[PDB]
């Protein structure tokens, strides 16, 4: 109750304005196409062995178990539709989010038993490698919910090998623990191999009592298994052996682990048991009480949520006010900007999440008169592109957020940086790259929201997942899109040469026209929320009023236990932000 | 010379012994094999456009200006066959390697123009992230001899967003530069937004001077709004513009990167002088000379590399001598061993490479009598496969190696490590993931050469790829195998079931037993040299007699310009090795 500088961080300017005119077509439009996800993860998340198939054994599944492990509405999802090399069931196997575990917000990650009792499938060592990364950005724990038969043979040379397969998780848990960030996991069923390796990997092992953990399983080991062609004679060998053996416990069981090695810490004999090993050792795990990073109260948006239902236009050739979207997303609606009026085409200023100090960047919309200024009088500027004065005190603030300690959170809608050669001599380009390289040295946990156009090299420098060191992870909304640049505009570009070449030469050009239609029409595609989400281009497709709940998670856990700090009174930020608006240079 | 402790680093034991009879078979078989990759590597550079009409107009094609680059004979080409979404033509667009450049080893990255100008193509990104990633675990510069026009439109999605695309080296670049780590470029040709990014993101930047550089294209249609469909009108209105346009100078050229930004530092008239541009400035960055990390004079392996096509066995079923392998990789064919008879089917020892000393890691091959010590006496242990002692002695090996800071050389040829309770109750599981933490947090450079077979976890543990920060790279041979086990061996575990119920029901097998047989072949197929190359289970296959040179580059760049220094008398690796061999425990 009892803050730093309450001048400073208390009763900060509010933005924002009420809804008056509710868009019930804007709302249908944006939910029929979240419910679309939201289907599609249904049916992601279903596939495989049935529930009841897998109850019925007495045993829980990925969803049951994070259920009764996290604290009730505290889940996150993460990359629920992530699937880059398109498995048909449209999933990876393995359910992940952020979600709370016994008071610390955590990175969790559940092997799927519902697919292949949670064999490794393409696609799915990238899932387990931004796992880590999002739990080193952070430096929260990672959780392991294991239940591993490990590699898919079927795709074996996608899932096994390479500087990104299934082998890497495992130097990744080691430089985890290096980086004193515990991994935690409990394991049920059969891990040999690699499910054995993501056993023995992390800090503490928690085992289920039928549960067992090893190198490998040792097989049939029948050396001589025919000259190497297998025929009938040969298959009835395998099914004799088969029938000359039945039951047999897999190596490194309980028995094994827990009794001989003592690699297993502590052995539950209840599914429920084995999670409520979890929350006993990361509740062991250091934290700081959120009081102490706070500089308010906790406080809830001083608009609803669901007006951004009505707010967030689907239609991108519609401008919007930015600041309804921050209004709704951080504490009280409140926000103090950093240079407001120098570099209008984009917001950057303090705001609060849950009483925690934060940046905050987002394009603003709509025209920009007189601007910008290395352009002649009476040019006007666009908002959602990028241009110098926007740069430059994005890498100001981003540079201060970075002393101060403080997280980031970006949210894009941007059509790209400002072309042609005023642009390139006002140093946009050194400008972008000098951004990148602000973020990059920055050292600060960052946030990404692809609220609606995430394009060209915009989509870089505004935070963009291409951080991957400061990014902790990026959503987007029922209204992201995101491209390389306008379908018609690489249209254009493509075959404004050949247009004119073919019309000097008195050619036909409706076969161009054909391709650059369908060109335009693969660019619409490919850059749905839906594909987003697919591809891994937002880790997350989040609906309108589910968005703060993420900003809440992020800021949270980017607080849980940082590695720096910087004193409320000691910070320049804040300073800097007053400073700006009442020295006059006379 | 003059070198620190001469008893004990001249004159170690040599190992090796001299070819009798040559292998004809074996010979021909390897040689087949390289051919066969010597070929594809043809095949994928020459691809597009060709060169004579590259060089009509006096440009310059990659591979010719890297030869103008580099000094002659330095060239260690690296993922020439790296197509992991396997584009078409076989190539990601880039030609990388290893290169001296003006005395100093440099990571080299070269826009193939032959291909649509250098544009991403999928896989590219990748392949880039790769490079600055061996840039930043050998500590040696990254070198950019750019001509990229930009992105290949048709396959956006896989090319310009996501977390790993075509945005992420500009952070790399970023980090190179924060990490200490020099980026230098010339730039040839157009290099808007991506290329833009790529020419702007470089420590140093030079240009040709027909060439240039910008945030984006200018867009034939200038500030015009987008359109959502082309017609004929429109098709029109665009020949309109370039023909009204005419002969226009692409944004961001000389005239203004130059003459007003200065961020082209200097601009060459002739391709040639863009290349001295790059070697006077890479000649500016700093290096140690080699004089100062050597503990001897660089000597030649004391046996010829071609008897590597009769020693090294193409036939995974045939023992050899791991000794005559190393004999003809390193100085003079000497190693002292470390702990030699402790973990039998492990060689760990010391050697030289020109001079610089290295630690050695590689399987021994053959029976092992009377091993391993955790089964019934009598009992016979498998070279190639993993126990107890060996991997301890590793894990010792390569912590005394990271407090010495010495770069390790690992030499796999692995059938993965022992099963069984026996195996598990002996800590296998706990150790093999001891060697990843070993590893992982040794901080010392690292380079993997699968010589047979990477197979099981042991591929992972034995310096495998799959540790992003300490690997290097690595690489393979025309004997080269790599699977997550033997295909027979996978099929049966895969179908044992199956059988034992399809007979039981009375059904035919004949299905299921093609499908092992259809495993089997697909184990086979994925596995092979030119697979392994184009997936990038290894970076590059490498001829037998091409292996020294990679292992000099890669000694030579680690010890170019180390973060960290342990004085030679400051060793313990040297004494722990002589101690282990005087002490008589009495």
């Amino acid at each position: 109750g009892f803050y730093s500088m309450p001048r400073y961080f208390q009763n900060m300017p509010q933005v924002g304005k009420p809804l008056k005119k509710a868009d019930a077509a804007n709302e249908e439009q944006l939910k029929k196409i979240e419910e679309e996800i939201h289907q599609l993860i249904k049916e992601a998340q279903e596939a495989g062995k049935a529930d009841a198939d897998v109850n019925k054994r007495g045993e829980l599944t990925a969803l049951q178990r994070i259920e009764k492990l996290v604290e009730p509405g505290s889940w996150r999802p993460l990359n629920t539709l992530f699937n880059p090399q398109g498995n048909k069931n449209g999933s990876v196997a393995i359910v992940k989010g952020l979600g709370r575990v016994n008071g610390k917000w955590c990175v969790v990650v559940a092997s799927d038993n519902k697919k292949l009792a949670g064999a490794w499938v393409p696609g799915q060592a990238e899932c387990l490698l931004r796992a880590s990364d999002t739990a080193k950005t952070l430096h929260v724990p990672l959780v392991y919910v294991l239940n591993c038969s490990g590699v898919k043979f079927d795709e074996q040379e996608k899932v096994y090998p390479n500087r990104r397969g299934g082998g890497t998780p495992f130097f990744r848990n080691a430089e985890l623990n290096q980086l004193g960030i515990p991994v935690i996991v409990g394991i049920y069923g059969t891990n040999p191999a690699g499910g054995g390796y993501h056993s023995i990997s992390p800090t503490v092992i928690i085992a289920h009592e039928k549960a067992n953990m090893a190198v490998g399983g040792a097989g049939i080991m029948g050396g001589m298994n025919p000259k190497g062609h297998v025929d009938l004679e040969y298959a009835n060998e395998i099914a004799d052996m088969v029938d000359r053996t039945g039951k047999t416990e897999p190596p490194g069981a309980v028995d094994i682990h827990y009794t001989e090695t003592g690699f297993m810490r502590e052995v539950y004999a209840s599914e429920e048991g084995v999670l409520e090993g979890i929350k006993k050792y990361v509740g062991m795990l250091p934290k700081y009480d959120p009081e102490f990073f706070r500089v308010d109260d906790p406080k809830a948006p001083a608009f609803p949520a669901d007006d951004l239902y009505s707010m967030v236009p689907l239609n991108d050739k519609r401008a919007y006010d930015i600041y309804n979207v921050i209004a709704r997303l951080f504490d009280n609606s409140e926000l103090h900007e950093y240079k407001k009026g120098y570099g209008p085409e984009m917001v950057t200023g303090l705001a609060k999440v849950n009483g925690l100090l934060v940046g905050v960047v987002a394009n603003v919309q709509g025209l920009l008169m007189n601007y910008p200024e290395y352009k002649a009088a009476g040019s006007v500027g666009i908002g959602g592109k990028l241009y110098r004065q926007g740069l430059v005190k994005m890498n100001e603030f981003v540079t201060l957020c970075a002393r101060d300690r403080l997280p980031i959170v970006w949210i894009q809608d941007t059509t790209g940086i400002d072309v042609g050669n005023d642009a390139e001599k006002a140093e946009l380009l050194g400008l972008g790259q000098s951004l990148i390289y602000s973020i990059q040295t920055s050292h600060i946990p960052q946030f990404e929201i692809t609220l609606r156009k995430g394009t060209a090299a915009a989509h870089y420098v505004l935070g963009g997942p291409q951080g991957n060191d400061t990014n902790a992870f990026s959503i987007g909304t029922a209204a992201t899109e995101i491209a390389v640049m306008n379908g018609e505009t690489a249209a254009t570009a493509m075959y404004s040469r050949r247009l004119a070449k073919d019309r000097k030469a008195g050619k036909d050009l409706q076969p161009t026209i054909d391709k650059m239609n369908n060109l335009i029409q693969a660019f619409y595609t490919k850059s749905r929320p839906k594909v987003c989400a697919e591809l891994g281009l937002v880790d997350e497709i989040v609906d309108m009023n589910k968005i703060r709940g993420y900003v809440e998670a992020f800021t949270e856990a980017a607080y849980q236990n940082p590695e720096s700090i910087c004193p409320f009174h000691q910070m320049i930020l804040p300073r800097a932000i007053r400073e700006f608006e009442t020295f006059v240079k006379k």
